[PDB]
DNA sequence: AGGTAAAACGT
DNA sequence: AACGGTATTACCT
């Protein structure tokens, strides 16, 4: 049973390239570091983040914000690696989003207890580009639902190497990660790592 | 008028 | 510990 209407995962897609992507994690990384970000409200998020391509996701004290520039370094982020750039192709494209052009990837950190609560990913200059989300380390389980927040959640183990892409009827779908249990992953140690590539700007 | 914060405590 | 309240408003543009 696919996960939605234009929405699919493709276990263990990413499982080949896993370990050169981590390895660009670490290159971008070393760039715009990764930093627990504060919401608006004033709490700091558990899951740590940085960016890179042309837009990167941000909080700010007045909202979330797609930004050119890392508010930490002052400086662009790291172009996005080409790595990155041709597994969200291969993998868009399996799903049935072959014409998909990212100008955005955030890069997420998980150490155990670290969390996602419900949310929709929203900003869509493209109502035909759809999010693409690799799973890196550590198993997660990941909440999908629908257009409302008490729409029922499937949850999914995502396990290393899943992407999950969503998009069209299920852009906007409610979706989350659950705290992380601790354990031990040869490539990742002690954590996961997501990458979610986007379409942010024009 | 319409989008966005909550991507964040009690039962 | 899965579910849902809260934004049932206060601000911006
Ligand atoms: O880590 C995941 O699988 C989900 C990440 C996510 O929803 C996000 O960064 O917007
Ligand atoms: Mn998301």
């Amino acid at each position: 049973e696919p996960l939605a209407a234009g929405a699919v995962i493709l276990r263990r897609f990413a499982f080949n390239a896993a370990e050169q992507l981590i390895r660009d994690i670490n290159d971008v990384a070393s760039q715009s570091p990764f930093r627990q970000m504060v919401t608006p409200g004033g709490y700091t998020m558990s899951v740590a983040m940085t960016n890179c391509g042309h837009l990167g996701w941000t909080t700010h004290r007045q909202g979330y914000l797609y930004s050119p520039i890392d508010p930490q370094t002052n400086k662009p982020w790291p172009a996005m690696p080409q790595s990155f750039h041709n597994l969200c192709q291969r993998a868009a494209t399996a799903a049935g989003y072959p014409d998909f052009q990212p100008d955005a990837c955030l890069i997420n950190r998980y150490a155990p207890g670290a969390k996602l609560c419900l949310h929709q990913d929203k900003i869509h200059p493209d109502l035909r580009a759809p999010i693409v989300s690799v799973s890196l380390g550590l198993p997660a389980i990941f909440q999908f639902g629908g257009l409302k927040r008490n729409d029922p959640l499937k949850r999914l183990l995502l396990e290393h190497g899943d992407v999950v892409v969503w998009g069209g009827e299920s852009r906007l779908f409610y979706h989350g990660i659950q705290p992380l249990k601790a354990g031990f992953h040869p490539l990742t140690i002690d954590c996961r790592y997501n990458l979610t590539f986007r379409q942010a700007g024009k």
